[PDB]
């Protein structure tokens, strides 16, 4: 569920557009993945409505405000007023939310994507007014290209062997495609993949059927759990995560042995939180 949880709020009408938070101004940013664009989710369960609170460090405790009896949005001092709670309406099949105003349910937010701003309108059945409301990790991650290295050495990633052999080791960093990995969040499976760049359509797959192993496959569908992973961020680190299987999510990416030299495998094993099941996720 929602509460509590730290989330970015990015436009259905213009996915590279995000709720930013400065110095009490709203405004709508390009991606930042930073705490400018995180928001924590409160909910008042009476109310059937949330708050929603900027992560800012600056000062203070801001949330998503409609300055009545205008049409404009702020972050102001949060006081639990009805003009700063907020009812969020997932839309069912789209991937999406509209975001009402508890204190005029008639009014929703209205991303204009012009003037970069948000304010409140009537509804209509165009994107503007729908709103991607995910868990900040998802949103950071979601077509993110990158490299994958076992924190045991972040002079190592994780790489297919070559073209067309789709086994999984560890290597130096040597600046190939086979060495990139572009992640990309399925919705309806809540998980994501890693496509190898060398390829068109192969992602990094539990080959459950031979123990361990793990190798790279083709994509021709969303039914093999095994071709998915939860990627669960390491609390108090810049970057680091675990990455665990979606057939089994006490499987996770593994090391074998926490061994660094070129041509250690990379499999699945029982996921304890070792440091052979730490990953850094970061730019090439």
């Amino acid at each position: 569920s929602l509460n509590d949880k730290i989330v970015t709020i990015s436009c259905k009408a213009d996915t590279n557009l995000f709720f930013y938070q400065v110095a009490g101004n709203v405004s709508l940013f390009q991606q930042t993945r930073n705490y400018l664009e995180r928001w924590r989710l409160i909910y008042d369960s009476n109310k059937a409505a949330y708050k929603i609170k900027s992560m800012d460090i600056h000062n203070t405790n801001l949330v998503l405000t409609w300055n009545a009896p205008t049409h404009n949005i702020s972050t102001q001092q949060d006081s639990n007023a009805d003009n700063q709670y907020w009812l969020l309406l997932k839309d069912i099949g789209n991937n999406s939310f509209i975001i009402a105003s508890y204190k005029n349910p008639n009014l929703v937010l209205y991303a204009d994507t012009v003037a970069r701003n948000l304010k409140l309108s009537t509804l209509n059945n165009s994107n503007y007014i729908k709103f991607i409301i995910e868990d900040y990790i998802i949103s950071d991650l979601n077509n993110f290209t990158c490299k994958i290295s076992p924190i045991l050495d972040l002079n190592k990633v994780v790489q297919q062997v070559d073209v067309t052999n789709l086994n999984v080791n560890l290597y130096t960093w040597d600046y190939g495609r086979n060495q990139k990995w572009t992640i990309r969040y399925n919705e309806e499976k809540a998980a994501y993949q890693f496509f190898n760049t060398i390829l068109s359509n192969g992602v990094l797959t539990w080959i459950f059927s031979n123990g361990n192993t793990v190798r790279v496959s083709s994509s021709n569908d969303q039914n093999n759990d095994a071709q998915y992973w939860l990627i669960n961020p390491v609390s108090d680190t810049d970057e680091t995560y675990t990455i665990t299987n979606l057939r089994d999510t006490t499987k996770a990416l593994d090391l074998y042995g926490g061994q660094t030299a070129n041509g250690t495998a990379i499999q699945v094993f029982n996921y304890h939180g070792d440091d052979n099941q730490k990953w850094n996720i970061r730019n090439p």
